[PDB]
């Protein structure tokens, strides 16, 4: 069912806007897009200092239950805990239901297993702390390699990620249903099914690229598993698609 896979799908979203999103009235009109005629996306994602108006701004439009979602160390995913740590205390304070943190992926890449478990760790402990959800970004387009993109999933899980999540949506790739896939089965295999959540940020701007790939998540883990705490679409250009599988 495409209506029913669809609406599941949309009440998965973190609604983002699909320029950069450095504006005011660019947050507003992400925060009226966020409500639509058959239900509401889970959350919004914007940059930190935007938190306060779409908060206001979601409010003022009778939908509060729409979560904000924020990024840190974003989006270089740089080896510099400090920075990443106090951004990530700014967020907090800003107000963020949730933080996605960029995995320190070219550190990493050149060998570095420690810092990327030290960056992440020192984000979620501020995160859980606030009660905010720490979702990590560990950029699949760059990693590339399936091994790398098991090992920073990994990594991160082991370092406390509430969430993985495959992409900034600021390189060249998003997700695609074989980095979904793989990240995924990481989540499986290491057991934490019940404490990770997946999200796939960009590859997904169809209704049809929707139900594939929470048939991923489904048969990995069960028609139930997917809710909003362990399943979010990062998404930027489906929410239309969506609307009209339900232009």
């Amino acid at each position: 069912d495409l209506k029913a896979s669809s609406l599941r799908a949309l009440k998965l979203m973190h609604l983002a806007t699909a320029n950069d999103d450095d504006t005011d009235e660019k947050v507003i009109a992400l925060c009226h897009q966020a409500k639509t005629p058959v239900g509401t996306t889970d959350a919004i994602f914007i940059y930190p200092r935007f938190i306060p108006i779409a908060r206001k701004t979601l409010k003022e439009q009778g939908t509060p239950e729409i979560r904000i979602w924020t990024s840190t160390n974003f989006p270089h995913g740089n080896d510099d805990i400090d920075i990443a740590l106090a951004e990530t205390r700014a967020a907090i304070a800003y107000g963020a239901d949730g933080v996605a943190v960029v995995f320190p992926y070219r550190a990493l890449m050149a060998g570095n297993e420690q810092v990327g478990f030290d960056l992440v760790k020192a984000c979620k402990e501020a995160c859980a702390a606030a009660n905010v959800l720490l979702s990590v970004i560990i950029e699949t387009g760059e990693l590339k390699d399936e091994a790398l993109i098991r090992k920073a999933s990994e990594i991160s899980i082991k370092a406390g990620a509430d969430h993985i999540v495959t992409s900034t949506g600021k390189v060249a790739e998003g997700a695609t249903p074989e980095s979904a896939r793989i990240m995924m089965e990481v989540i499986r295999d290491m057991g934490v099914e019940k404490t990770v959540g997946f999200i796939p940020v960009g590859g997904v701007r169809t209704a049809e690229d929707a139900q594939k790939y929470l048939a991923i998540a489904d048969e990995l883990f069960g028609a139930d598993w997917a809710d909003a705490r362990h399943y979010a679409f990062g998404a930027s250009s489906l929410l239309a698609s969506l609307l009209k599988a339900l232009g």
